[PDB]
């Protein structure tokens, strides 16, 4: 797959983590950006989570939808630094 | 491995999981689902986690048997979306 | 790699990281494989944590030799268990 | 690539994580350090996160450009142990 093409579709990941977080857990969008950058790389410090049903299965859609992608995402990158 | 296998796979995962969580630490099936899936992806929050000796146990169990799994899943599902 | 060889492997890595967290922050035994666990497979809940420097640096040296040999393992049981 | 220049790629990858964390966060150079290992290796405890915006934007930079270069190194370096 182009690596623009997985530019673009982590950018879209990284957009509807941030703000479905800030929408359904009412955190600032810089914390949620913060928040989804952490959670689709897998680090997941717990410093936010949801709070609510509603938080909880958006959350699981995230990792579904996003942790691929992240993943793919990286290892491209790994490419055109080395 | 067919992609529809891996499917059952990680859903019989889930299943053991949540259904391990909520009966050995008492937490909600809501809740034990994320639980699972923040477990499974390796997110590891911490807003939940085992807090008796055989939910330790389990959850030892749920690591070896579903992260490996959930792996699987979640490359062949990026197939079919991208 | 020879199956069986990996699963010592991991093995030795699982006795390391529990003897280490219980000698140096001393949680039992118990608490220690599991946190063992969490952390060689990148689950990382907080639960239990190192608070002293010396554990500080024990946990890097885990993170090192545990996460790429439990990675390896994990791969391995996949294999006979699909 | 060569094992040797994954290892230098790793170790800066380190110090811009150690004396970042330091600097933004004002955390010990061993805390650091440590936070910086759990960070990228993508174990995640949360003992240690950022409270800062500019501690927020520093980490998912790091996660972006230590996640894939400490999974790179750590896969290396099982090559000369096993
Ligand atoms: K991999
Ligand atoms: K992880
Ligand atoms: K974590
Ligand atoms: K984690
Ligand atoms: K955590």
């Amino acid at each position: 797959v182009p690596a623009t093409r997985i530019l673009l579709l982590v950018l879209a990941v990284i957009i509807y983590g941030t703000a479905g977080f800030h929408f359904i857990e009412g955190e600032s969008w810089t914390v949620s950006l913060y928040w989804t950058f952490v959670t689709i790389a897998t680090v997941g410090y717990g410093d936010y989570s949801p709070h609510t049903p509603l938080g909880m299965y958006f959350t699981c859609t995230l990792i579904v939808l996003g942790i691929g992608t992240f993943a793919v995402a990286v290892e491209r990158l790994l490419e055109f630094l080395i």
